[PDB]
């Protein structure tokens, strides 16, 4: 397939709830779930060689990397880990990480491409997934 593209978010289901797994209090929460209305993601895919960029109203991140290789990045709460992707099938990847110091929740994301056009994200915490989607823009 092709993920590249520039990919508004349409809807998030769940997204507090995975905040309240990872520790955050209720305000900043209900903070953090108005700032993912304005969520946007950019991604060039060449083969499989990702480049990822994730950002809000005011702050901006880049993800990079290839299926299979190991990379660091950090949790949805912030926390840097080791990630590692695999294809699930022809159009998703699974990613999983493992935290750098300390414990906490089992902690994953995974990227669709669905055959309408939209680009389904999940985000997981233990039991609790979040699911996000977006349409190119
Ligand atoms: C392939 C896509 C990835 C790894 C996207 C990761 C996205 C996040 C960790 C997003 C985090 C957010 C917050 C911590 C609060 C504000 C809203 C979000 C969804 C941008």
């Amino acid at each position: 397939p092709n993920f590249s593209g520039n990919w508004k978010i349409i809807r998030s289901e769940n997204f507090e709830e995975l905040l309240k797994v990872l520790g955050v209090n209720v305000m900043l929460r209900k903070i953090a779930v108005a700032a993912a209305s304005k969520y946007a993601v950019e991604i060039k895919q060449e083969g499989d060689t990702f480049y990822i960029k994730v950002s809000t109203t005011v702050y901006t991140t880049e993800i990079n990397f290839k299926v299979g290789e190991e990379f660091e990045e950090q949790t949805v709460d912030g926390r840097p880990c080791k990630s590692l992707v695999k294809w699930e099938s022809e159009n998703k990847m699974v990613c999983e990480q493992k935290l750098l110091k300390g414990e906490g929740p089992k902690t994953s994301w995974t990227k669709e491409l669905t055959n309408d056009g939209e680009l389904i994200q999940t985000m997981t915490a233990d039991d609790v997934v979040c699911t996000q989607v977006f349409v190119r823009e």
